[PDB]
């Protein structure tokens, strides 16, 4: 939850933490999988999730 | 270590926290692979571990 999670100009994920700008790349493992959505979630495919 | 493992209904792995009842699914990026066992540990297949 320390974590900030945008997206780049190539619409790639981001996370980044809140105490300086560091961005990484996000990937799977760093995810949970729930069975409810919400409507501020970003909708995408899984072509576009992260690898 | 600030998790509980248990098993839901249909014998799959769940996590929860100890402060709120909030269960999401256990993955293996969860799991931390060691030579021994424990006595108290569950007894399991290689079918039956998580996904
Ligand atoms: C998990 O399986 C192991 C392997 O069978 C169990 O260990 C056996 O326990 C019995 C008594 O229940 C002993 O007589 C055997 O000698 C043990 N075998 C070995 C190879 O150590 C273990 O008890 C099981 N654990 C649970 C919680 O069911
Ligand atoms: C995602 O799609 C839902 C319908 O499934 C829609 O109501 C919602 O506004 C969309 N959200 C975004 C961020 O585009």
């Amino acid at each position: 939850v320390q974590l900030t999670l945008f997206r780049n100009l190539d619409d790639k994920f981001y996370l980044t933490p809140r105490t300086m700008y560091q961005p990484r790349v996000a990937t799977i493992s760093d995810f949970v999988q729930i069975e409810g959505c919400d409507v501020l979630f970003v909708n995408a495919t899984v072509i576009e999730l992260p690898g």
